């Protein structure tokens, strides 16, 4: 019996990887899939060190200890409270007040780069534990929040918000896989073959 | 302009108040609602300190410090991975890995109970940060969980994963909403009055 140790952002193993988690829990019975959840810094330092076999991290790829596939393109969505006329620009909503995901820094310094390539400002920023918490603020009309689209249409919550994508140049991030740089094992391998299995389904129309 | 600060539950917060938490927000425009989450025993120190207003918390309620309200009965779900044969007693599943919400103790020590009570015990306990993580760890095949079925059904990947409710004497909680013992403030009373015309929903059939 084998261990393969993968970790995961948070939305990604909400919502992108459960079928391949099953998938590759039946494929191969005698490998111990150790799934672990964190920040992309802190996962890339684990990869890197040994403690963790692959994990999917936030782009762009750029460490040369590293070696990697891009694999699951996420769709910012600014979130609001009910109703809100669509946003198209950061300028409508200076001052606001931002609700983030703590252990999503990428997705926080995207946040705030919208804000200041029009010239805006958020009044201040709150880093919150969950996304259903940072959710849950924002349908109670404290704030706004930046929510991948997979993520936001899986939670009960995204029925009482209204949300809108960010426009083109800030719409689209990737979530990469990434892994050690050399030749990859048996195990990531046999991974990535169940993997590109359904990244099809999710890049196509 | 006022302030109301609600805590609750993240399992509460995820999938019970946020139509309530809309309604809230249009019905008192002039009212700030202030929503945190957090583990009940920190939360009930906010409410009986005066750092919170109400919580949403574990039953039962003990406290002599607190008043409150039975409101969103919880079935207790123990999840599987995919195709797993019906769990009905604890002895069927001795000495299995098990994935807890760190923040629930509540629920972990339901969880406890419920093995020691057919004279069985978990192999381990993995104390976790997420629902979506502990979910994604059951699916991946590494043990059980236990999961309120209004969450569990929320998260996409209750799709990959088989689950019972425990037994009768284990299988129902009650999340009480807690305030600070005296007489209720008009925005307590108004944000009761705003879920009673909910949790009718809820309970009745
Ligand atoms: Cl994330
Ligand atoms: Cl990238
Ligand atoms: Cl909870
Ligand atoms: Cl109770
Ligand atoms: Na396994
Ligand atoms: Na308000
Ligand atoms: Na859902």
């Amino acid at each position: 019996q084998g261990l393969f140790s993968l970790g995961s952002l948070e939305s990604t193993a909400a919502v992108r990887i459960p079928s391949t988690l099953a998938h590759f829990n039946q494929r191969y019975p005698k490998i111990h899939l150790a799934l672990s959840t964190g920040p992309s810094g802190t996962m890339i330092d684990g990869v890197l060190e040994g403690a963790l076999s692959a994990a999917f991290v936030d782009g762009p790829l750029v460490h040369p200890g590293l070696e990697g596939l891009p694999v699951f393109p996420e769709e910012m969505m600014i979130v609001a409270p009910y109703g809100h006329a669509p946003i198209t620009r950061a300028s409508e909503v200076n001052g606001a007040n931002v609700y983030a995901f703590r252990a999503n820094c990428s997705y926080r310094r995207h946040f705030e780069s919208w804000f200041h390539a029009d010239r805006a400002t958020p009044g201040r920023i709150h880093e919150m534990e969950s996304y259903h918490g940072m959710l849950a603020c924002v349908i109670a009309g404290a704030g706004l929040a930046l929510i991948p689209r997979s993520m936001l249409e899986s939670m009960p919550g995204h029925q009482q918000v209204s949300a809108w994508p960010l426009a083109e140049e800030w719409r689209w991030l990737t979530t990469w896989l990434v892994w050690r740089r050399g030749a990859k094992t048996r195990q990531l391998e046999a991974f990535i073959a169940l993997l590109n299995e359904d990244r099809q389904t999710v890049v196509s129309p």
